[PDB]
């Protein structure tokens, strides 16, 4: 009957559980024609999980969340399957939303536009013959939002390009028009055609493979001498199923279709006292809003996580190329449209790397013969996903001082639009190649942190450096040097709505106000140190601001409730941004309490991208980082019991000489 | 007679040249008693150097700058020796300044205070017997500035500590008083004694060697499995003397007593067209202002570079511990007080390291079988210097996209002051251990860039992201998404006085307005991307603000003139900060032109440090970074001729299957 329960309640659904769930759902809707959009773990309620983990409490039921389509019905249906009983236990119909676009939902759009007589006609008017349609390509995007259709049809917009040869990078040769495609009917329903036509570029393609480069600059550079990294005695980390242990950290590595990597149940072993830090941390949403106002480019503000899914887009990583060293891989499992499990192999890679010095000090008194050096090791848990033109590289990094860092590297290819011979790209974009306009855009991310700093009952605060308010020459600040950290504890949701401030080098504390560090007298905290925090440039009330209400502040703190995962809502595509859902729901009237309770902390960070020709035709990795670091959590540097790489005391140096 | 001329005009003075210079100076002042404070290269004028390098021009004379003391004379004398003729060619007496504190100037202070009857008396009143003076230690600082003496005597202040055993870290046990020491007479002249006395701590020392840790937490962690890095075929970089070539970059690695590493004559080989980038780049000054207003702690605002010297303090680095891999080392050479050359071995280490992915893109169309991945290598040029309690790790990093990064890691030990059993440390510091107050402070750095972006004639600009000024719903910004980069070109010095602004994610361009990128139509630039840019917290008119006028803005741009190296002046210790010198001189009335000329760009960056117990007794490395990146410099990604680690085209993938 039922599938084997997993090793651990947070383990993603196995392939057997996916198939059991889709069989269950097919049987419940017997005699209807349905297709599967999502089949994923419904994670246990936080209270249920903690109680199970730490209080000998009830085993949470193993549940699958499903989203389906039914042919000839608007929207979706979603629900929950109880896997132990193979039954649907909750179900409902959402006729006015549209769900995440799966690989299969997107794969057919290129062939739909290649065979559509109106599209062919535009290709011909653009300078491509009717019988060279096999040379016309498109990146199929959600429509994002178009007020001519709402969510009343499920729609894609095709960003159209041309390839002279199948091995070309197509992005040097965009076309001027934009077909709109009905996803369920597989038909073009409209084409946005600009008032000013620009025909396909006559220039050579802007290419980047070795054979192209040899033609273009004459020769490749010689293969460089190798740099080889080995771990002849193995790795210091230990995985048990999905559970990681490394350098006193323990946590669960989960994965899903939408967020990608999800780290849960994170603790640190402080000499035998195992101390919780975070219940869950992941990226919960994104938005990449373009900054050209001209129609139809307002529809370029992909929320990649909610609209395509960081798991669904994730690359199979391979040994050597993506992750070098000694690697532990995890696979990812999803459902396809027919309810059959699909596997992405090696979706997550886990390894440890040297990370320079952890600490050092030497005494000048014996010319530095008294010296201690200890080298650092970091642990890396990563994936790389491809959102059509762009590549996002995600690196969750654990460090031996007890900090946790998220590092991202952006690479891939600029989104490009066509530029006429006499057209100025600025001020909204950059001509990065002849006839190629790369529009301005931001890449913004919502980091979702569910904390339990040293246990339950937490608060959050902005921390601003400030000069003493007493003036120079006063008895209280005679020489005018006094300064302090001003801590503003958030009491209600509204207090939390804050941005990064350079003027004060603002950081944010997440802390446990029920405890006290015995040395400093402050509460144990993890401090968010993050300065890549762009303002949202789109205006208040804009489509972008409405669809991504989380993106308007660097920090949003709300009460925990179950299933507050996705801050632009559960079903993102084609939402106008009007209505009380996601973060706008969780914020409410701003008055609910967030001091010393179960909270959720959503941080908006990222970059603002003004393209330049260095970015083209393929972009050098661009870095983004944030860090969560222990402050007043420990009573001293927690890495001092790591064997030093070199250590000589004063007594020892005297004996040497 | 004369020393052999060096391989290259920017090469630091060899040991022979140092000795020739000090012999020359001794002979010029024959019959006087003098001691040497500094003997260093006087680098050639910029015009002379460029003309020599690129225009077949005159060989610049080989010159040594010297600073001396004469016994019973106030201040210093400084001048220039022409090494080819062994003669002093310029000389003058500066009776009202005090020079950099050398290792020998500082080394005797501990024994001076241990033998001074008034100090002994304070030790006894503090709870240390007169016959345990061998247990009293001090870190000898410049006085920094004390208005009771000006520059009329050469002074140090001793921060006094106690060690129960010679192998203790002394910083858990500071004492409450501060002796003031005449550097030339070797005598204590005054002791600052607080109104409230605090006697020495009775607690155990807060120690961090393995033997201490075993006592404290029971055992060390096991030695971790090794991670070994080899380059069996050698390195891709090439050094010829001090000249580096790596990945199309070429530059000269210099070193001096004050700045440490100085990178000069930096170019990039763009497929045979060798393009200058920077003439010189280095750290030119620092200040580390503490934020307790209570006397005498206002005197804690070390300008480490100008007051002690990043070269003078620099550690001998050793293979494996400090720098692992295959390393090329340089030595540093200085003069001691008698005019004899001293050598620091392995002061600079140079190596290359894997740096993850340089770029990647895959095509979803064949499930990512069409794919290209190229891994990145970085080149690292570093030193580590010790400023008594703290360690500064400096890493100049060259990257294969043509960017240059400065990374710094701060480690070592917090400066500590004594805290009474019932004394609250806040708001000016943190009790990080019983009876230990670690005061708040900033660490600020002045990066000095002398640019020649694609040749001579440069400008600088602030770049601010801005939303369109047209409102949502207008024909010009119908959906409110439009945004652009607002460029403010600095025309006069005053325009340049700018800070980092989070509101606009400000970056700064250094550019050549006489040239144009053929694709984008913009001038070639290097962009300073830097967000660790604290405001100076000390007040206007404060001692800190006056002594470090550069620190008040993130960016200061001034005209080039020869010998505009050190922005708090040439002789820093005991300057009150009153007077037109350093940056305040170079800024002038703010009106001189800085558009399209020879300019100097000084950037103030760093961090604001609120200590916590994680920092104690030895601090985990804290990171600081900035980057200078090519934008509109190249016409495409300059690393695409690097062999990929993996590459498969669409045609190739089809054949595989
Ligand atoms: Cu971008
Ligand atoms: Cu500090």
């Amino acid at each position: 009957a039922a599938p084997a329960r997993p090793a651990h309640p947070l383990d993603p659904l196995s392939t057997a559980e996916i198939k059991a769930a889709t069989n269950t759902v097919k049987s419940y809707f017997a005699g209807k024609k349905i297709s599967f959009n999502t089949v994923t773990l419904r994670e246990p309620a936080r209270k249920a999980y903690i109680q199970w983990k730490e209080q000998g409490g009830p085993l949470p039921p193993r549940l699958a969340y499903y989203v389906i389509l039914e042919a000839g019905k608007p929207g979706v249906k979603e629900g929950l399957v109880d896997l132990a009983s193979l039954s649907v236990i909750e179900t409902r119909a959402l006729e006015t939303v549209q769900p995440i676009l799966t690989v299969e939902d997107l794969c057919s759009t290129e062939e739909v536009i290649r065979n559509d007589p109106a599209v062919i006609e535009q290709c011909v008017l653009s300078g491509i013959p009717a019988n060279e349609m096999h040379k016309v390509y498109c990146d199929p995007w959600t429509i994002g939002y178009d007020e001519r259709w709402g969510t009343g049809k499920r729609l894609q917009q095709a960003l159209v390009y041309y390839r002279s040869d199948e091995d070309d990078s197509q992005y040097s040769h965009p076309l001027d028009f934009c077909p709109i495609v009905d996803t369920e009917e597989k038909k073009v329903i409209f084409i946005d055609i600009p008032n000013r036509r620009r025909k396909v570029s006559k220039h050579k393609h802007a290419n980047f493979y070795p054979k192209h480069m040899i033609e273009k600059v004459g020769a490749m550079r010689p293969e460089a001498p190798p740099i080889n990294v080995t771990q002849p005695e193995g790795v210091s980390f230990k995985m048990t199923g999905n559970v990681m242990e490394w350098s006193n950290f323990k946590f669960h590595i989960g994965f899903n279709y939408r967020e990608g990597i999800v780290l849960s149940d994170v603790s640190y072993n402080d000499h035998g006292n195992v101390r919780p830090i975070f219940h869950r941390i992941s990226l919960s949403e994104m938005i990449v809003p373009y900054g050209s106002p001209e129609f139809p480019h307002q529809r370029k503000h992909a929320l990649d996580i909610g609209e395509y899914g960081a798991g669904y887009m994730t690359n199979p990583l391979s040994l050597g190329c993506d992750c070098k060293g000694v690697i532990h891989y995890l696979d990812a499992h999803f459902s396809d449209r027919a309810g059959d499990p699909i596997t992405v192999k090696n979706a997550v890679c886990i390894h440890e790397e040297d990370d320079g010095l952890l600490f050092k000090h030497s005494d000048f008194r014996d010319n530095f013969a008294t010296s201690l050096v200890t080298r650092a090791t970091k642990l890396v848990v990563s994936q790389i996903f491809t959102a059509a033109n762009y590549e996002y590289c995600l690196y969750w990094v654990f460090m031996q001082d007890g900090a946790i860092r998220l590092d991202i590297r952006l690479t891939g290819i600029l989104n490009t639009y066509i530029l006429g011979d006499d057209e100025e790209a600025g001020p909204w974009g950059t001509r990065v190649y002849p006839n190629v306009n790369a529009h301005n855009h931001q890449h913004l991310f919502s980091l979702r942190i569910d904390p339990r700093i040293d246990g339950d009952g937490n608060s959050a605060a902005a921390c601003d450096a400030k000069s003493s308010p007493y003036p120079l020459g006063s008895p209280e600040n005679m020489y005018g040097n006094a300064f302090y950290s001003e801590k503003t504890t958030f009491k209600t949701v509204k207090d939390s709505l804050t941005n990064y401030e350079s003027a004060t080098g603002r950081s944010w504390d997440i802390f446990n106000p029920n405890k006290v560090n015995p040395y400093s007298g402050k509460p144990p905290s993890y401090k968010l140190v993050s300065t890549q925090c762009p303002p949202l440039l789109a205006k208040e009330g804009s489509l972008v601001a409405k669809r991504a209400p989380w993106a308007s502040h660097s920090v949003n703190v709300v009460p925990y409730k179950d299933n507050r995962l996705y801050p632009s809502g559960d079903h993102v595509p084609q939402w106008s941004g009007d209505g009380v859902r996601g973060m706008r729901e969780w914020i409410g009237d701003g008055s609910e309490n967030i001091d010393n309770t179960d909270i959720l902390f959503f941080h908006t960070f990222g970059i603002t991208h003004f393209p330049a020709p260095e970015d083209f035709p393929l972009m050098p990795a661009e870095p983004i980082t944030l860090m969560l670091r222990p402050r007043h959590f420990f009573t001293e540097n927690p890495g001092l019991d790591i064997q030093p790489s070199y250590a000589m005391t004063t007594s020892e140096a005297k004996r040497a000489v």
